[PDB]
Formats: structure tokens, sequence, C-alpha cells
């Protein structure tokens, strides 16, 4: 599983979305360099406009692209799971405001890694900051604190999401996170870690589709 | 001067430092592609081992390479001020622990962009989250405001830097910046905007030198 | 391109240069065997004295004899570009003093390999290191950081080299390289390598000209 | 004694030596030119792989061919001393880490020159630089500072070897040298001078054992 990610890895990630009724469908593409713990990722909303802002979506659209040092590649559930893949489910809970519940398969179909997501938000507020697109395009730096989930024989993470919001305020979201394998066996269960991932929000100025170009780094780490 | 950076342009980057007497230098060498707003630079720390967080020196270590948008390409002083340049002076002052005050000129040496720097920094405690390296190697998204200072013929940028540490706390940078031409030729000066900048920290896995790989996404915004 | 470099190859090296308004010429001529990663060069002043300390010119005066490693052989743009060539051009900035600016094509020329070099040195000092004659007629090892120069087709590299003085102190040289390929097809850009290089600087004690004997060993190295 | 070294001089070096407890032996073997005041030499570690790394062992691996130039031969001790020799011993004292303390008797033995080395290191960091194998395949320009040592009839010579460790740092080695003749026989003790010493480490790359191909360029200066 682990040496499928050692070179640049071509990914396709794949939404579909219904955020407050409001379906909606992107179509991400790129690739990781797991070598590198970097993704180069270029979304487009297939369906005209997102309902949501682009931000609020990044999470969702491959940590098994994720640079795991040589030392902790024993903790390695991501790529571990591989071929077959893993199912994340997520539970997105933006902070006075509602909620994304995605689960997303990712796995490699041929020699590409794709992401399919089936996202569901409900409860958002119109004038809050995510159905009011109140978000910044940018991205910070967040942990993803992950544990194993022994019960499942997959993992649990978790963390908070930090959006800047135009007035200079944050919108947090609440992410609780689950990875179990499609797979018929074996996958690396890990000892508390996390991956220190780090986002970059872009845009072609050449593409007029309502898009985004994610470039991230992520490093696992937390482990001596 | 705008011109200069359609395409993708070399960059070197070039500091002599001293932070509490601890003297360092960095060697920093990319490319910038003000088209789309990106930043690739890796710097090296040629004397050794960096007595700071490289963190702490991403502001220090060439905003002409900004993606400034079509309809407000009349307040790019970045770039109007080249290729002979401007000096870019900061005190980023870092919420009770100390400070840098740079100086830097940012000029085409032939067919690249040179950022030659010299910062001092004072008032740190060894204790403290920069000398005690307590910041995580990461970076979050930050926006740049930039302001008119049309007696110097230059511009000042205010902003707080939010550096993530360890423990879970934030050191907050203060930069107080102001860019000034080298070159008597004119340039142009700002209506109130900003730099919409992203940052992500990685590490060449390959490399045994301290370093600090930045990729870097700016964009400027804040005028309709 | 590689091919060529498989047995010892002749060197044919001609400089013509300009310090501070001092014309010169040398003529090198020897041998390079890529195998070894080893160069035998003499170099003749054939203006006569050279009006810089011969050491200040050893990166000046054909790094396609670097032996690459077997498993890093994708890496060696400089014989790939072989027979047409390369043009390396170089800013050699010496600390608190001038600075080399040259440019030269390295190409095959029938069974020869020759590196046509002219230089402009600028800004030295009379009472310097250079233009003084305070540099010690030896040579150290140092690392030619090469990165990949998409855009030009070519490649970057970086290094400061250490020039030890007669006093004790030393004498930083900042090399700034760029490289671009003489013929028009693809050639192999590589990841960030170096190459180790080795120096040691004779005379000929039968040779009255003011000349120097370069025995270098070259290897890349960084990839593992 | 000077006479023996005018004329190409086959050399023949052994080692035998216990660093941290782990004995090691090479045999190295070549030729001297004392008349251009270079050394061919390769060592082979006979017992199989380099407890410690090849560059700590290069000044311990016949400064007898020294090119000293015509008006200070008067001051070349180590010719002198021959054909019975001298004894060199030194401690190596790697900054921050072990030493090396050798003893080795340098002499002709028939037609060629043989330095017969013993060599005892003790103290060091299995993490260290020596031990943990962390010095670059290289070496640098060092001057040789010899003293006259009346009392023992010989020399004592100081220098601060320069070992460039992967991480671009530098790893001090303080020799202190001394020699002393072996036979009863008159020799020359020197006024301050030093040895201008130049060397690049190199691999026979059709040679399967540990081993060392050292080009060395030796010349004596310092007396006007």
């Amino acid at each position: 599983g682990e040496e499928l990610f050692t070179g640049v890895v071509p990914i396709l990630v794949e939404l579909d979305g219904d955020v407050n009724g409001h379906k909606f469908s992107v179509s991400g593409e790129g690739e990781g360099d797991a070598t590198y713990g970097k993704l180069t990722l270029k979304f487009i909303c297939t369906t005209g406009k997102l309902p949501v802002p682009w931000p609020t979506l990044v999470t969702t659209f491959v940590q098994c692209f994720s640079r795991y040092p040589d030392h902790m590649k024993q903790h390695d559930f991501f790529k571990s799971a591989m071929p077959e893949g893993y199912v994340q489910e997520r539970t997105i809970s933006f902070k006075d405001d509602g909620n994304y519940k995605t689960r997303a398969e990712v796995k490699f179909e041929g020699d590409t890694l794709v992401n399919r997501i089936e996202l569901k938000g409900i409860d958002f507020k119109e004038d809050g900051n995510i159905l009011g697109h109140k978000l910044e395009y940018n991205y910070n730096s967040h942990n993803v604190y992950i544990t194993a989930d022994k019960q499942k024989n997959g993992i649990k993470a978790n963390f908070k999401i930090r959006h800047n919001i135009e007035d200079g305020s944050v919108q947090l979201a609440d992410h609780y996170q689950q990875n179990t394998p499609i797979g018929d066996g074996p996958v690396l269960l890990p000892d508390n870690h996390y991956l220190s991932t780090q986002s970059a929000l872009s845009k072609d100025p050449n593409e007029k589709r309502d898009h985004m170009v994610l470039l991230e780094f992520v490093t696992a780490a937390g482990i001596t």
C-alpha cells in the first residue's frame, strides 16, 4: 500500500453535495506526492456556482498523501489501507451554524487515487458565514490529531479548522473524522500522532468557472 | 516594471541576521510567478542552525510577486518600483517577546529578483516562543493591508501574523512595514487594499541542512 | 549525451576577462574523466599575469565531468545537454568586495570539450583580497547545490566558495549559477541534488608562465 | 636525506587502529613526488569497513613529500630525517567528541617510503560525526604550522582540520603533532613555517573494498 505513494500519484476528487437542499457537484483533479507531503488539486463546480464557500470544503476534498517520517511509517493508516482504500466520514460542525456530514471513499481506481465524496449540510443560516459566503478565500494551518479506533479497525481524527471571515473574525469548523478500510484486510493502526496540515487556496486567473486551486502540505508528527 | 513579472522569475533571498547577538545567514532561492501569485522558495541556514524558528522569518524572506487582479494593477507599487527595486523595512513585534527590525533591498540583479536582507532581533526571551523554538512549523493565512505613503513615494503595510505554538497557543507578530523605491523613476502608489497571502512551509526530506521550503500564494484584493 | 563522457575527454578552456578594467585571458587544457568524476586541467594566463587570484577563477574554469552514480544519472543535466552544450552563466559575488559575472558556453567542438568563457568583474576593492592577491593558492571542498530550472530548461546552482585568506580569515565567494542548453532537444532536468566538489591547486614547477594546475574530483550526491 | 625524494617515491601506508573498541586496519599505497609536492595514495580498509569516516584519518595516513621551495629546503625536517626516518605522533582532538592519538614511524624501507601507524581513538560519541559517519567524503585546505622542537630534536605542528559535516556544519579536528627522528643522524630543524596542504578525496569506481584515493599537494611556505 505504502509504495503506491512513492511517486506522484494522480488524484480525482468527486463531490455530490447538498447544503440546505442546494445540490451541487465538484470535480477535482490533481496530483499528490506523499514523499513531500504535497497535494495540488483543482476543483471545478460542475453544477454552476458553489452554494457554500470553497474553504469549507478543503478537508472534504486524501490524507494518504501525507508525508509520514520514515520512523512513523508504522502509524500510516491511510496508505496501508490502499489500493482498496478507506471510507472517510466527517461531521464538520461550524460553530454558530450548521454542519456537513460527509462520507467518502478514497481508493485507487487504476493508477489514480480517487476521493468520491457525498456531503450533506443541514441547519445552515442564510445570514451566517457559510451561506452568506462570509469566509475569506484563504486557509490556515491545522493539526489533524489522529487516534486508533480499534473497534472499527480504522482511525478517528479530531480538529477545529479556523476559517477567516472578512470582518476579522473566525468561523470554527469542528471536524469529527473516522476512517475505516474498504479492505479485505490489513491496516496499520496508529499510536496518537497528528497530521500538520497547511493549505494555500488560489484561483487559475484564466479560469472562468467557479473553482479552487488547493495547494496543501501534510506532515505526520507528534511521535518522536 | 510590471512586465518583468509576467513569466516565472528566479528569486534569490539573502539574509544576515542577528537575534540577541546570534548572527546567522540564510540563502534562499526559488522562483516567483506573479501571474499566479506564487512563490516557491527554499532557504538554507548557511551558518549552521537557525537561532530562531523558520516561521518567524517567512515575511522577511518579495511581494512584487503578488497577483494583482486586472482592475487593481494600478495599485501595484511593488512591480512598478522594478527593476531598480524597493527597500522594505519592517519592525516585526512579537507580542510579549521581542522584535525584528529588517531592511531589505528587493530588486532585479540581472534576470533574477533578489531580496537582500539585514535583520536585527532584540528583547527576545530565551524562555519565550522564538528563542525557545516553540512555534510549529507551519504558517497561516494573513492579509497584508497596504496603504500609500505618498511622501516617501512608497507604501506602508500593517498586519499581525499568527504563529501557531506546539502547546496550543498563538504568538502574534506585529509587522509594521514600509516600502520605498530605489530608483529615481516614478512608482505607482495605491489606494487602500490588501495582499491576501497564504503560506505552506515544508522540508526537503533529502536535505540535511536546516532549511525551509516556502510555498506562498499572494493575491491583491479589497478593491472592487 | 551521457556516453560522450565514458572515456577521457580532452578539455580546452578559454577565458577572456575584465576585472576592474584589467583585461586578461587564460587558456586551459587537460582532460576530464566522468567515470571517476575527475578533471586534470592546466590554465596558462596568456596575457602575462592574472589580475586576480587564480582560485577566484576555479569555478569559472565543466561540471559535465561530474560523476553521477548510476541511480542518479537521470539527474545529470550537464551531460544531457551534450554535444551541443549549455551555457553556464554565473554571478560570483565576493563578500565585502566585487563580483564576477560570467557567461560561458560549454559544448563539444569535435572530440574535445570546450568551456569558452567571458568574465566581467566589477566593483572590486584594489586593497581587497582579490585585487590585493590576498588569497592562498589553495582550494576547499564545496557542494554545488543544483535545482531545476524548468523554465530555462536548465539548472540553477547555488554555493558559497570558501576562499582562505593569508591572515586565517575566509573570503566567501557567493556563486549564483544558471545553465540553459544551447541545443533545442529536451534535456534531463534534475531533482535537488548537489555536486560534491573537491579541488587541489598545484603549480607546474617547469612552467614559467602564470598558471594553475587544477585537479578536481566532482561527485553528484544528495539523492538516495 | 633530501635527494631520496627527487623522483617518484613508492609509499606504503599501514594503519592499525582502535576507535572506541573498533579495531581496524588500512593498507595504503601509492607514490609521492616531492618535486611537485604531490601524493597519490589509495587506502583499502583491510578489515572490511572503516569504523570512522575516511577523512578523519587523512592526516594520519607522509609530509616528507612536501615541496620545499629551494630557499626553505634548510627547513625541511621531514626529508632530513631520512632514510632512518622519524616518528610522527599526533593527538587529533575532534571538537566536542573523541580524540585520535597516533604514533607512526615514517621511514624508508628499501626503495619505498613507509608510514606505519597505530591509532587509538577513545571517547567518541556514537551519535557523533565520527562514529555516526556524519562527515562528507571530502577535504579542505589547511596550513600545517611547523615549529621546531629543539628539545626533541624534531618538530611540533599545529592545525585545525575542517571537516564538513553533511548538514553543512564543520567538525574541527584539532591536530597536535610532534615528530622526532628515529636514527642517530643529524636533522635540519626549522624556523616557523607551514605546509600548505591541499587534498581531494576520491573513490576508485572499480574498487569494491571500503577505500579512499587521496590526492594531496603539499607546499612549504611562510618563509620569504
